[PDB]
């Protein structure tokens, strides 16, 4: 259709075939993988002990179908007859049904390379979005790429990353050069989130949520680049100097991601901006993207934080602290409450949903006598949009 559609005709004889595909195959795929989500996901962890351990070949073919549908949907949102939402839903459910640990360790090379190429293509498309959205708005091709990104690429990547983070598949999925592609993805997402452009205004929320999911999917402490030597999964540690130099790498794990600040610098700028109490419209970027990123990152890295493993200390990947999350949560509430007088917004609700894991890891004995200011400030306010707990 792409080959012949530019020469003489827009309507082609396979219209019956494509109409059957769109009207039948996609909806049945979505419904089937929604009904039997747990059957494929169950592997040696015994969910639904009644039975239903899907075979490794089944998992491999599921992943291959996911990759093939991603390739099909790439850069072709307008070609589909307004069912691109249906393809996105199918890709969402397949992302929830993926089984990375089993597929990666036991899978066929074509499927492995197909997943790697899907990740690489996503990174390349995000880089293309960077380059157009920054260096030039004038060209319809770049507009089509931006539309494809916003419509499909962000939700699909967000769902896949959230699944990987919640099932801890990253440690076996992202090992070599997929590490590099996801580094490029992280740079793309942060640059888009922090971009000054008027165009990003509509997709700030989706970008922020996708980057928050990426923070929990990522198995490398990118925020704290000083204790990367203790991390065993780091591409710098595993890849060795010769191979890291052969690859397109900065050779400095501290300089591998310049634009993103460190966890510390981010943290005192958060607390300083909270003390200043600047209104939300002046810097939507922080409260809409950066804070959820911090919550997801610290929620993921707390169990690797020194307190949760007193043994092997000073070999921890991160240096997270109970008072670190306490200060983060206190700053979050303080800035919500300083911004809660001017015309409010749903972004408080989104940030509260994002910060819910933080208050869950916060000890209840910490909650009493410390966050009582939160509840009293809730109630003495005549009306508060924020739904706590």
């Amino acid at each position: 259709f792409d080959g012949g559609s530019r020469g003489k005709g827009e309507h082609f004889p396979y219209e019956q075939e494509i109409k059957f595909f769109a009207k039948v195959v996609l909806p049945l795929i979505d419904q089937y993988f929604k009904n039997h989500r747990l059957y494929f996901l169950s592997a040696a962890s015994r969910p639904l002990c009644s039975g239903g351990h899907a075979s490794n070949k089944e998992k491999e073919m599921v992943t291959s179908l996911f990759c093939k549908l991603g390739v099909l949907v790439r850069h072709r949102i307008s070609l589909f007859g307004n069912d691109a939402t249906s393809i996105v839903n199918c890709l969402h459910i397949l992302g929830q049904t993926l089984d990375a640990r089993t597929v990666m360790k036991t899978g066929l090379e074509s499927v492995k390379s197909a997943l790697r190429a899907f990740l690489d293509n996503a990174a390349e498309d995000l880089e293309k979005t960077m380059e157009n959205l920054k260096q030039g708005q004038f060209t319809k091709g770049v507009t089509q790429i931006i539309n494809y990104t916003t419509v499909a690429l962000l939700p699909m990547l967000s769902s896949l990353f959230e699944h990987i983070g919640q099932h801890q598949f990253g440690e076996d999925l992202i090992l070599e050069d997929v590490q590099v592609s996801c580094y490029r993805i992280l740079t793309s997402l942060y640059a888009l989130g922090t971009s000054k452009s008027i165009y990003v205004e509509r997709q700030r929320s989706a970008l922020g949520e996708c980057l928050a999911a990426f923070a929990g999917a990522f198995p490398v402490a990118f925020l704290e680049t000083h204790l990367d030597k203790h991390n065993i999964y780091s591409i710098y540690n595993t890849k060795s100097s010769r191979e890291r130099a052969a690859l397109s790498l900065p050779t400095n794990v501290e300089d591998v991601c310049p634009n993103i600040p460190s966890l510390e610098k981010l943290m005192e700028e958060i607390v300083e901006l909270a003390e200043s109490g600047i209104r939300y419209t002046q810097m939507p970027h922080v409260m809409e993207v950066i804070l959820p990123m911090l919550c997801s990152y610290m929620s993921r890295w707390w169990e690797h934080g020194p307190e949760n493993n007193p043994e092997r200390a000073e070999m921890c990947c991160t240096a997270l602290n109970s008072e670190h999350m306490n200060t983060l949560l206190g700053n979050i509430l303080k800035i919500i409450y300083n911004n809660l007088g001017i015309d409010e917004g749903a972004w408080m609700k989104r940030l509260a949903v994002f910060s819910q894991p933080i208050i869950n890891k916060v000890k209840p004995q910490l909650l009493k006598t410390h966050f009582l200011p939160l509840m009293e400030k809730l109630k003495k306010k005549a009306a508060t949009v924020v739904s706590e707990e």
